[PDB]
């Protein structure tokens, strides 16, 4: 299925099950939780001509992230929009990586997909880990 600019998705990880959420607890910290339909858990996407940029539908602040980037990097909610590149999965088209433009780093979520409710996301080297590797469809 098809990813356009201007329209919203939730973003949900192949190996937990669990989604790309904006925290409640500080409007800030980007974690995987359980699909609930939260607003805070859809980001409406935007090309820039470029690249993406994803804004969260709950609090219209930007998917980006919390220093120069590295491995464990977290990814936290930003005032301007952050471009990123996304993929898809060179073993799985179903799929998508999402990195730093002309970098190798992307979005991983935390403890090799650990599935507890609040585990960060953050940035790693792009490797075949499957915690790596994320379906964007319609909320
Ligand atoms: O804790 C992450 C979790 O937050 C939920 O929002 C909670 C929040 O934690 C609580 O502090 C606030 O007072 O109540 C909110 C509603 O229970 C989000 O709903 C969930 O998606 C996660 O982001």
């Amino acid at each position: 299925t098809q990813v356009s600019s201007g329209q919203t998705y939730k973003i949900t990880n192949v190996k937990a099950g669990t989604v790309i959420d904006l925290s409640g607890e500080d409007n800030k910290s980007i974690i995987g939780y359980p699909y609930h339909s939260g607003k805070n858990q859809q980001w409406t996407f935007n090309w820039t001509g470029k690249a993406w940029t994803l804004r969260s539908a709950s609090s219209g602040s930007y998917l980006g992230i919390e220093g120069t980037p590295a491995d464990g990097t977290r990814l936290v909610a930003v005032n301007d929009p952050f471009e990123w590149h996304i993929w898809r999965d060179e073993a799985n088209e179903n799929a998508f990586r999402i990195f730093v433009p002309f970098t190798n780093y992307n979005l991983d979520l935390s403890g090799y997909g650990d599935t507890t409710p609040g585990t960060p996301v953050q940035l790693w080297w792009t490797w075949e880990g499957l915690h790596q590797t994320w379906t964007i469809d319609r909320p």
